């Protein structure tokens, strides 16, 4: 016959494992070499008795390869030669068995060949556990992308069985070594076994709290409630969805889990004891968090300094102190955050730049049901509006599209009575803003509403606040804006960020692994965009969005945080997530064929939107060229059974509480697929980036983005209005997030706002050689060069002195949508995925 020459690249557990890597020819690789690892090649063109591809001989690893041009940090290569000939046909897949015992990460196999056949490459990227754990061996396919014509006949069944194996069905407790993808509802956030103070409602699968599904973990049900799932310190995810890293430090989720499992208890021990004041007393003390920091006791700066990942996150000085980095919002001016101009600017270029709407009718109305803040309206009046600017009437301002609204009235309202019985004291707020002739936005009125004067039957008890530049009235005004911000923070955290990116995306990763083979073109398109997502979500179920967790302890909606986001999810519409649709729904753009992206913006200098359209367009373009390389006609897409079962399950099961909505694209047209794939990529990439990487740079100062309010507005004559009059900084501080919780927030948002050093960016960036299809490689290249052109374009805008909203009084250039970034707390970079 002949020998096919093989190269296997893999990575040792010790090189990727969090417990080993902390730290980061003696020759360890010898153990991979006797009878330790086998491979068996599978024919793509020659079949057995009943259709299935013929198997070569299981062949063991033969020899260490010291060096190759393409090798790479932490990678080890091994020679292996497969006995094969003309008659065995061409290899298209292979089986690997690891007899070793310790798992390793299989990166790739390269076969240099026989025939006029070129090299066959296989990109595996899978941890291979001990063969005894399996039943049918780990299978990998070559490079070649194939619609489910599935394609080569001898591989058709292997293609289908791999998927059947991945779906696993839906019983059993899920184990570490497994790769089994399925759905469940959010029945695991509570701890009712610890008491019914800790029970939380199940989210999804019901009409009160509909929600996307999450990865099934199959633990045993709680003792006290058989519809909730026992808690574990170890949350399952399909193995391989959990990314390892070569540098200690890039294990960001470790740092998050440790903030709570370790840094928290031992920050109380110097509060719940007493080495540091329990409360801030001036704005100067908040700023010293970035300068000399807080001094702590040696006992406990030794418990929270010699732990993993958290070194390169808090800055020590000599000894005691836990320093924070100065956030960008204060780097040029420490006081600009208080400006009305910066308050309004942040609704266009801030952490949550998503929400503003154009006022179409007046006064603003509520969509709440039968009481009257809400069938009719808001209590802001025409005389409340126009102070120093241009003498248009409200009707004229509206007609000329110059009035805008930030409406945080309806979601918190029905829960206000309850949240206001805790330590939290909160309002439902609306804000009206006006676009000046200078193109910057100005806040004109803030309405602060509470429930049920008497009741919850004709219901709003509201007061309105108007701008003031001097005196007690200007402190009252700063407190009004804070009542707005605390509302905005919470909606940003639970809805714009958690729900709208993390939660909603997860069912797509499940649907995709369950139904599209790794060889499917659509699987390859989308795959980079799911990196580490299920992992970050698995940890947020454990430590972020859970009954005792940091989100419940920090943000306004408290204990009702997650259920409230399920109610918001009642209004979530997939196709309104596309940016252009989002802008039109909010009144922020109008369809217009004259213009650069078919859209004319109201507010031209809206940073998020103007930069985001560029990125949106670039993704849709790439998604179009790709999908039209593979789908010859709309009929070809209607005929794809993997794409159609994937879509069906997504709509019917994954996002199953919305199964009967009318807006779901039917995958009957190639355009509809491009639209859905662009939305998914958008969500996981640029939207998530926009709403996540500005958290520390903007909210790293608690004063600017407080997370909760604890005191009602000082009244009239009272002592607290007199205290306001005397030491307004202290009255400000009494109202917002206390020092303790500020510390935890900062610690968490600091890690969130960082990019790991091994992040993979949109930027044209991908893992290795993911496809042997040269047209797709090329189109992919055109996509990166476009991103590079847009990066220049956007940098040019930040240097355009006429676009004041891009900088503001804070002198903080909007760079969140620049595709490239170096790493760390940067204020930029678009990851392919929701990876933190
Ligand atoms: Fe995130």
């Amino acid at each position: 016959g002949h020998k096919i020459k093989g190269t296997v690249v893999l990575m040792r557990k010790n090189v990727l494992d969090v417990n080993s890597v902390t730290s980061v020819t003696l020759d360890t690789l010898t153990a991979f070499l006797g009878r330790s690892v086998s491979l068996q090649l599978i024919s793509a063109t020659k079949a057995d008795a009943n259709g299935k591809g013929k198997l070569g001989k299981a062949t063991f690893l033969e020899g260490i390869i010291t060096s190759l041009p393409t090798l790479g940090a932490g990678q080890s290569a091994f020679k292996i030669n497969f006995e094969w000939d003309d008659g065995s046909g061409i290899p298209g897949a292979f089986y690997i068995k690891n007899f070793m015992q310790t798992e390793f990460f299989l990166v790739s196999l390269t076969l240099e060949d026989i025939p006029n056949h070129g090299s066959i490459h296989f990109v595996c990227n899978s941890w291979i556990y001990n063969a005894k754990l399996f039943k049918s061996d780990r299978i990998f396919f070559a490079n070649q992308t194939y619609l489910p014509s599935e394609t080569p006949a001898p591989l058709v069944k292997y293609r289908e069985e791999e998927l059947h194996n991945l779906r696993g069905d839906g019983t059993g407790e899920r184990k570490e070594w497994e790769r089994i993808y399925d759905y469940d509802v959010y029945n695991d956030l509570g701890d009712p076994d610890k008491g019914e103070n800790h029970a939380r409602p199940v989210l999804g699968g019901n009409d009160t709290f509909p929600y996307p599904r999450r990865g099934r973990t199959g633990r045993k049900p709680t003792r006290k409630d058989p519809n909730s799932e026992s808690r574990s310190n170890d949350v399952y995810l399909p193995r391989d969805e959990a990314f390892g890293h070569l540098k200690s430090s890039d294990f960001l989720t470790y740092g998050l889990k440790s903030v709570s499992q370790n840094v928290l208890p031992l920050l109380q021990s110097a509060f719940d004891l007493n080495f540091t004041p329990r409360e801030f007393d001036s704005f100067d003390e908040v700023h010293g968090l970035y300068s000399g920091g807080i001094k702590l006791p040696t006992d406990i700066i030794s418990k929270i300094s010699p732990l993993p990942v958290l070194k390169e996150i808090f800055r020590t000085d000599g000894e005691q102190a836990l320093k924070f980095p100065p956030p960008k919002v204060i780097q040029v001016s420490k006081s600009a955050w208080m400006t009305d101009e910066e308050f309004a600017r942040e609704m266009l270029a801030g952490v949550n730049p998503n929400l503003i709407r154009c006022l179409k009718d007046f006064p603003p109305r509520s969509k709440l049901d039968s009481q009257v803040y809400g069938d009719h309206t808001s209590q802001i009046t025409k005389e409340h509006l126009e102070p120093n600017l241009e003498g248009l009437t409200v009707d004229e301002a509206i007609q000329n599209k110059r009035l805008f609204l930030l409406d945080h009235h309806d979601p918190i309202m029905p829960y206000l009575r309850r949240i206001n019985a805790t330590s939290t004291k909160a309002y439902a707020t609306r804000t009206i803003l006006f676009l000046k002739n200078d193109g910057t936005l100005r806040p004109l009125a803030i309405e602060l509403s509470l429930p049920h004067p008497q009741g919850d039957q004709s219901g709003a008890f509201s007061q309105v606040f108007l701008p003031a530049d001097e005196g007690v009235e200007s402190s009252i005004w700063l407190l009004a804006k804070a009542y707005v911000v605390v509302n905005d923070s919470c909606y940003h955290q639970l809805v714009s960020h958690w729900l709208n990116t993390h939660a909603v995306v997860e069912p797509f990763i499940i649907a995709t692994n369950r139904h599209l083979s790794v060889v499917h073109p659509i699987y390859k398109l989308l795959h980079p965009h799911y990196r580490d997502t299920m992992n970050i979500n698995g940890l947020a179920r454990l430590s972020l969005v859970n009954d005792g967790g940091v989100i419940e302890q920090t943000f306004l909606w408290g204990r009702y945080s997650v259920e409230m986001s399920a109610v918001v999810y009642k209004d979530w519409v997939f196709t309104d997530q596309a940016l252009p649709a989002d802008l039109i729904k909010r009144g922020m753009a109008i369809e217009d064929p004259s213009c650069p992206h078919g859209i004319r913006l109201v507010i031209e200098d809206y940073p998020y939107t103007v930069d985001g359209l560029e990125i949106w367009d670039a993704i849709k373009t790439w998604v179009h060229e790709y999908v039209f390389l593979y789908y010859k006609s709309d009929d070809t897409l209607r005929e794809d059974p993997e794409l159609q079962a994937c879509w069906k399950e997504l709509v019917e099961v994954g996002h199953g509480d919305k199964k009967n909505e009318p807006w779901w694209p039917k995958m009957q047209t190639r355009e509809e697929l491009v639209e859905a794939c662009a939305i998914i990529i958008w969500t996981a990439s640029a939207l998530h980036a926009a709403v996540n990487f500005g958290q520390y740079p903007y909210g790293g100062l608690i004063l600017n983005r407080p997370t909760l309010s604890r005191r009602f507005m000082p009244e009239k004559g009272s002592a607290e209005y007199e205290e306001l009059r005397k030491n307004p900084q202290k009255a400000y501080l009494k109202t917002i997030t206390p020092k303790f919780q500020t510390l935890i927030d900062l610690s968490v948002i600091e890690i969130l706002s960082r990019h790991a050093s091994d992040e993979v960016y949109l930027g044209e960036r991908d893992n290795p050689n993911w496809t042997s299809d040269t047209r797709a490689l090329e189109a992919f290249k055109r996509f990166g060069n476009k991103l590079a052109q847009i990066e220049n374009k956007l940098s040019e805008r930040n240097n355009d002195e006429k676009l004041r909203n891009r900088c503001g009084p804070v002198q903080m250039p909007y760079t969140l949508l620049l595709p490239s970034s170096k790493e760390g707390l940067t204020f930029r970079g678009i990851p392919n995925s929701i990876s933190i």
